[PDB]
DNA sequence: TGAGGTAGTAGAGT
RNA sequence: UCACUACCUCG
């Protein structure tokens, strides 16, 4: 089912003999540098250098003749002098196929854009980004209308222009001025004279004109000395830290600062927060800022490039009998039950079920295979004992499950009394107090929730795939697995189970967890099948290095299961538009080699697609879109519309979140078959 | 604690 | 990229 779309990205002309072979030049330096200070130098000489020059590698590559090129000087680095001296070597051909040689190619692209946009008059640049329009204002702040860009080299060997409509929050307060009329402390804060950031600890008491610098000299006499106090008025003393070392305070003037914001528009003498927009509205705008740039840049006009898409087959979602959403089932029936038991504790002012929420589970259960019992929780928990008493007896009399009917609590607490219950093997579902069976989804949801964490397979995939068992790895420590994290795995019926990494103190051996990891998954599999997968699919937010991944793809060769491992990242497949005609879910978009976009939803703004890549295994990326794509509606707790990531992913992630902030160990009986997380 | 989407913040000292 | 907040959204 072929279609074709738009993508944010726009053709230009295809680089000539010059721009296809850069000048390369030998780095020397002075003093000589290291292996760590080496390359965080070479780019800054390049920058120190002028022109459209980048670092190639050892020394750098340039656009520019080497005339306009300062061949030689000093860099300063963190109180560090150096000397450097620049040599040209000629010429050396480079491949636009080639990975690597694309990638310079690139970098003097990006360098290109770089020096156009700085030219530019009455525009704000940031970066790559280039604002111009009014959008929002109120009490000193301002929220502009602009474009993310970018600009590199193909695999023809043309430039390719990525245009990407945004908005961006602009404080003309001064720290002083902000915190002056009532606004807190900003997290993160920026020079009044530069571009460059920092997090703002704490504000001082110690006079600015008497605190002494590295030296002697005075901190406001220090700034004043560069000018940069001139019509401005440098007050109270604020203490920053930079983002390497978030831990030594830095001496700074809140007059000198401005409040880095963050929607916080609390007045709009503009216009409503509304900073999203249509799909074609933001189109259209993307085309012309396309235009524009182009027209400024002297790189042709700019070709909106089409694409290959293909339209994946909609999903056949299951319950008793045949369903759209999840919340369906809970008037037609589950997908596999029987007698579970669910308990109720109460923690604001009566004693009973609410009518709907009993007539609700007795009508679902009714429709579905079996039917349930419902008990109450007769101790509150301020009783101490007494009430962890009726839990281990309601525990024995089946209760799977506990529905908490409780005013909203400070998550103090909510983590407090989750934690007892669940370390007393009891998962359980808020819903908070004041209730009017009025709102269907939220109960509906908070009820979906409930069973969830019981135990019940609500809905199920009517088929089979490539992978019997896809598994998806998240990671708590945005970095690595340093630190653990979780995974949660679906295939089959469909039955789906998480898995957690035992507790560590320190650092543990980043691809020894995910071993961990995936063992602990096949077993609970096996033991739950009686089947080992034929093959699997690994699914990661790829957030963490590929290699972390390493010990898991040799463990699984060694037991004669085949994998594919691909990685989903949520930002960066930039947009896609239909040619002519409405887009539909399930939009398969194949680009460079390992790569697709999954437009996996829509159905207010512009749906923002995910991208893929296929970092190991062998089944084609039709198959292994269309399975990734099916795994979006396998996610429990929704009911009323479906994530945009994967079940497996989806799940690992708010897996991943509790454990946070509820203490690992309390997991001790939980079923790894019980939800609890979600 | 209903939950999902989009949409912004972002990770040469002073 | 997580938490954050806004807005809907819920045939
Ligand atoms: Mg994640
Ligand atoms: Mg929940």
């Amino acid at each position: 089912g072929k279609t074709e779309v738009f993508l944010n990205r726009f053709a230009l002309r295809p680089l000539n003999p010059e721009e296809l072979r850069p000048w390369r030049l030998e780095v020397v330096l002075d003093p000589p540098p290291g292996r760590e200070e080496v390359y965080p130098l070479l780019a800054q000489v390049a920058r120190r250098a002028g022109g459209v020059t980048v670092r190639m590698g050892d020394g750098l590559a340039s656009w520019s003749p080497p005339e306009v090129l300062v061949l030689e000087g000093t860099l300063a680095r963190m109180g560090q002098t150096y000397a450097y001296r620049l040599y040209p070597k000629g010429r050396r051909p480079l491949d636009p196929k080639d990975p690597g040689e694309r990638s310079v190619l690139s970098a003097l692209a990006r360098r290109l854009l770089q020096e156009r946009l700085r030219r530019l008059e009455g525009v704000w640049v940031e970066g790559l980004a280039v604002y111009r329009r009014e959008h929002a204002r109120g009490p000193g702040w301002r929220v502009l209308g602009g474009a993310v860009l970018d600009l590199w080299v193909s695999d023809s060997g043309a430039f390719l222009l990525e245009v990407d409509p945004a908005y961006r929050i602009l404080c003309e307060m001064s720290l002083e001025a902000w915190l002056a009329q009532g606004h807190p402390l900003p997290k993160r804060v920026r020079n009044a004279y530069d571009r460059r950031t920092w997090e703002l600890l704490r504000l001082g008491e110690e006079d600015p004109k008497e605190l002494p610098l590295p030296g002697g000299l005075s901190l406001l006499d220090y700034h004043a000395s560069k000018g940069r106090l001139q019509g401005r008025e440098g007050g109270r003393v604020a203490w920053v830290a930079d983002p390497k070392d978030p831990r030594k305070p830095i001496p700074h003037l809140t007059g000198l600062l401005v409040p880095v914001l963050t929607l916080e528009d609390l007045h709009e003498e503009e216009g409503s927060l509304a900073l999203s927009l249509p799909w074609e509205e933001r189109r259209r705008r993307t085309r012309e800022i396309a235009s524009w740039i182009g027209r400024r840049l002297g790189l042709g006009t700019p070709e909106a490039v089409r694409a290959q898409a293909y339209r994946l087959s909609i999903p056949k979602l299951m319950g008793r009998r045949a369903v759209s959403k999840p919340a369906d089932a809970l008037r037609v029936g589950f997908y596999r039950a029987q007698e579970t038991a669910l308990a109720l504790l109460r923690l604001d002012g009566a004693q009973g079920w609410p009518e709907f929420l009993r007539r609700a589970l007795l009508r679902a259960f009714g429709a579905s295979g079996a039917s349930l019992r419902l008990h109450t929780l007769h101790a509150h928990p301020s009783q101490g004992l007494a009430f962890r008493e009726a839990l281990r007896k309601a525990k024995e009399e089946g209760v799977q499950a506990v529905l908490v009917l409780t005013p909203p609590m400070a998550w103090e607490d909510r983590n407090r009394l989750k934690a007892l219950l669940l370390r007393e093997g009891l998962p359980s579902q808020i819903l908070n107090v004041p209730l009017r069976e009025e709102e269907r989804h939220r109960w509906e949801n908070a009820l979906l929730g409930l069973l969830a964490k019981a135990g019940l397979q609500v809905v199920a995939l009517s088929g089979a795939y490539p992978a019997e068992l896809a598994v998806g790895f998240d990671a708590g420590g945005r970095e690595s697995f340093r630190f653990g994290g979780a995974a949660c795995a679906v295939g089959g019926g469909g039955h789906l189970l998480w898995t957690l990494p035992e507790a560590q103190a320190g650092e543990r051996i980043p691809q020894e967890v995910v071993w961990d990891l995936l063992e602990e998954t096949l077993w609970a599999f096996r033991r739950k099948a009686g089947r080992l997968p034929s093959r699997v699919l690994l699914l990661r937010d790829g957030r963490v290095p590929q290699d972390e991944f390493a010990l898991a793809l040799e463990a699984l060769a060694r037991e004669g299961i085949a994998y594919d491992l691909v990685s989903v990242r949520k930002s960066g497949g930039g947009r896609v538009y239909p040619v002519q005609g409405r887009l539909a879910d399930g939009l398969y978009v194949p680009l460079e080699d390992k790569t697709f976009l999954l437009l996996t939803v829509h159905r207010r703004g512009t749906p923002r697609p995910l991208k893929l890549v296929h970092e190991a295994g062998d089944t084609p990326l039709e198959a292994l879109a269309h399975q990734i794509f099916h795994l979006t509606r396998l996610y429990p707790a929704s009911g009323f519309a479906f994530p945009r990531l994967p079940a497996p992913l989806h799940l690992a992630d708010r897996l991943v979140k509790e454990v946070g902030r509820l203490g690992i160990r309390h997991l001790k009986e939980v079923d790894r078959e019980k939800l609890f997380f979600v």
